[PDB]
């Protein structure tokens, strides 16, 4: 249809509550991307997900500019999101770096475009630069200073909106007490889901008016060594089960639709065309005020992605409490 579920940022522009994520594990061939992105729009995604690190924008931009040239969208309905890896967090590389993913993915701008994660690294091609001993090459720069740069990005129309993720407390406040902040970040995507509702960091982002952005939402791709596989099967959860059996759903659709209940905007990661189709089921149905509750007794605190490789410098995000 013509119209779909958005939310207004704190800058103006809005933003569709369901959106499509593109990252799949190494084994996964980048081909499948192109054809995941093309069947999430014909199934009514208008949020498409991406990062310059999932190496995988050359075929989801394809999949954005076939959509359009075949006359199934219009550019202004998707809301096309990408991230500045931490190789490019230095001032004068940020605005290089969004205009290399434009050309990877052949589009004049993204709707949104996001620091991916606060732990910077040397700069150069390489995603994860390591020295001859294999230590992960970090590297020191302000994110303040990497802002004005995101901010500078903005005003250049090459980004619609710009926000952050993975970011704690902290990060946050350091961003919003900045002197001479022209624009707040619109989000903080990270992840949650009912065994990490981000409950504290939730509130926090809705007293400022930023949206959270929700991944890894249905318990993650679980690749190793990133996600521990011994972590528990969110889908697979007794009081999901329950739910998806009530509401004649799945337990993906439950966790989906809990977010949204709860003023967050979801991500859905799936390469498969029938679970694609399904997941926009989300909004065929809603949740009662105590199935809210029940879902929120299932938070566990457990993070499913600690990216610990990058533990060690202060702006590691995950030691705090929130
Ligand atoms: N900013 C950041 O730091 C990060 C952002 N992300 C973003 O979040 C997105 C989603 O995260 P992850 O990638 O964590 O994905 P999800 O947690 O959303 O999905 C996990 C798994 O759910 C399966 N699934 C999808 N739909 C259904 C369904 N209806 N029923 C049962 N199983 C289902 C998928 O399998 P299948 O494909 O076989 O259907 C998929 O492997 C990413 O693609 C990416 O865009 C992820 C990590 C970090």
């Amino acid at each position: 249809d013509s119209k779909y579920q958005c939310v207004k940022l704190n800058d103006g522009h809005f933003m569709p509550v369901l959106g499509f994520g593109t990252y799949a594990p190494a084994e996964v061939p980048k081909s499948k991307a192109l054809e995941a992105v093309k069947l999430a729009i014909e199934a009514g995604f208008h949020h498409i997900d991406s990062a310059h690190v999932y190496n995988n924008e050359e075929q989801v931009g394809l999949a954005i500019r076939s959509k359009i040239a075949d006359g199934s969208v219009k550019r202004e309905d998707i809301f096309y999101t990408s991230k500045l890896w931490s190789n490019s967090h230095r001032p004068e590389l940020v605005r290089p770096a969004l205009e290399r993913s434009l050309k990877n993915l052949q589009l004049d701008y993204v709707d949104l475009y996001l620091i991916h994660f606060p732990v910077s690294v040397k700069p150069g091609e390489e995603v994860i630069p390591k020295d001859e001993n294999g230590k992960i090459l970090f590297d020191t720069v302000d994110l303040c200073a990497t802002w004005e740069a995101m901010e500078k990005c903005k005003d250049a129309g090459l980004a619609k909106s710009i926000g952050v993720s993975n970011f704690n407390h902290r990060l946050l406040e350091m961003i919003l007490n900045k002197p001479g902040l022209k624009y707040k970040p619109v989000c903080n995507q990270v992840e949650c889901h009912p065994y990490f509702n981000q409950r504290k960091l939730l509130d926090f982002c809705k007293s400022k008016d930023i949206v959270l952005v929700a991944y890894s939402a249905l318990g993650s791709h679980r690749e190793e060594p990133w996600v521990d596989p011994n972590s528990p099967v969110l889908l697979e959860d007794p009081v999901l089960c329950a739910l998806a059996k009530k509401h004649k759903r799945t337990p993906a659709l439950i966790a989906l639709r809990y977010q949204l209940q709860r003023g967050v905007v979801v991500l859905a990661k799936s390469y498969n065309e029938q679970r694609i189709r399904q997941n926009v089921q989300v909004f065929e149905f809603q949740l009662t005020s105590e199935e809210m509750k029940a879902i929120d007794g299932l938070n566990r605190n457990v993070r499913y992605l600690t990216l610990d490789i990058f533990a060690g410098p202060p702006n590691y995000p995950f030691s705090d409490e929130y």
